[PDB]
């Protein structure tokens, strides 16, 4: 939105602060926030809680939504969800279920799912910022903790295939 | 298929009991469980926690997954997720992200989203068992607390919608 996009620097800066905090906490460094496009108010902010809470569902986007609390359905229809990393299929589904019209993404180089396109197929706007702070922190985690990263995205580790590929 | 579907009555009974417990607790009566298809072991069970925990994300399916705990990706690839109600787009996305191959649905009369079909488009099996217990409990909640139900699927009640 010409007016909604005005909040994009604010939103990605908060999302990165959440990612960096999650990193410090030993977690997956993915952060988010939800902003009311009408007035730039931050409805909530969060980061991935898999390590901090032993959680299979609290991706950064899900944790962000959880932290906004229960809201009337109409509220979400004029918000932007900021996520430091392009959303997986689960977080994509959350944006779709709530009718959040815009998803602003820090980077899609370290990870992208079919959800990035599916959002747009389903009528939601996606903007990729290519934020190098997000890319660096996520790349460090993926490089150092691939077993934990594959867990977070539900990917079966197929070492026989990887040994043949390399 | 035979080894997986042999658990479908067990799984829906567990999911229904979770729904009924959520009902007793004052919540949305939607329950689930995740079963390992190889041996019928129950990895976890759960119900919607919106009212119990002030939660915008703990749908029945999400709470079920949360209650299974952290699991390596391989575990999910031979499971069935049982849900008393056909999954919204969010819970559909969770099933897809974890690669859970089978979703057995109590009913899709009180609710269905585009996710039911999207699961199949993405290669997952969906079975709807039309469980009368599930239909009745959900209909009861919707009739008594319609605004709360609409809040659970992020929709506002509006007369224009039903009025053409
Ligand atoms: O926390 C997250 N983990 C993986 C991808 C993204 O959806 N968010
Ligand atoms: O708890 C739930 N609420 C709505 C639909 C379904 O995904 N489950
Ligand atoms: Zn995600
Ligand atoms: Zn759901």
């Amino acid at each position: 939105g010409g007016m909604a996009s005005k909040w994009d620097q604010k939103g990605m800066d908060i999302a990165y602060e959440e990612a960096a905090l999650g990193y410090k906490e030993g977690g997956v460094p993915i952060g988010g926030c939800l902003i009311n496009n009408k007035d730039g108010s931050v409805l909530g902010r969060g980061h991935n809680m898999r390590f901090q809470k032993g959680s299979a569902t609290l991706h950064g986007e899900i944790s962000t939504l959880e932290n906004c609390g229960r809201l009337e359905g109409k509220v979400y229809k004029d918000t932007t969800l900021y996520t430091t990393l392009s959303p997986c299929d689960m977080c994509t589904g959350a944006i779709i279920m709530y009718g959040i019209p815009r998803c602003v993404v820090g980077e899609n180089v370290n990870f992208k799912s079919k959800g990035e396109k599916y959002l747009q197929t389903r009528g939601h706007e996606v903007v990729v910022v290519d934020d190098e702070r997000c890319k660096k922190i996520m790349k460090q985690f993926i490089d150092e903790r691939p077993q934990d990263w594959f867990e977070d995205i539900g990917e079966r580790i197929e070492l026989q295939k990887q040994q043949e590929e390399e």
